[PDB]
């Protein structure tokens, strides 16, 4: 299968604003999803679409998800994933950091 | 094979002060190679080692750079490669983000 490959590396926002997260394939078994991990410890996981708040978007090479109403809970590093056709085996994006601040 | 693991994941230092970064794998069909990017737009091309002041070294399980009295012309990001044994396929850490400092 293919490969991805996530933008940008780390984002800072205004509380409030809204964000944007972006992974590249060709739908190779695409349908792509999102994980979210607060800890460094601890091992990504899936993160739940608050109604209202963040949608999961995709066509077949372009993979986004957007979040608005940017909460300071929402720090942390997202991954977007990809479970292949063939090799049936799961790519992961490098993820990007994401820090809430300011006035 | 063996999912590479790169850390850490970012790094800041004031210029001259010397720099290693580390890079997990499994070795098999391994013997790694490290790639740079100086922006996000550019794409990673390949590393060229300088004057006693650039020395990539490994063994078993840990490929590691290093990087001597430290530049501006230094900052960006590095990537580690490892052919895999049985697929063929190439594998790629998620790279270690350089950014040196003024004072």
């Amino acid at each position: 299968c293919s490969r991805i490959w996530q933008s940008p590396r780390f984002i800072a926002r205004k509380r409030g604003f809204t964000v944007k997260m972006h992974c590249y394939m060709n739908s190779a078994s695409g349908n792509v999803s999102w994980l979210w991990k607060q800890e460094m410890d601890e091992n990504p996981q899936q993160l739940k679409l608050e109604k209202g708040r963040m949608e999961e978007s995709q066509n077949e090479s372009l993979a986004t998800l957007t979040i608005q109403g940017i909460r300071f809970e929402d720090n942390g590093i997202y991954f977007c994933q990809q479970k292949c056709n063939n090799t049936s085996e799961v790519y992961q994006g490098c993820g990007t950091e994401l820090r809430v601040m300011g006035f």
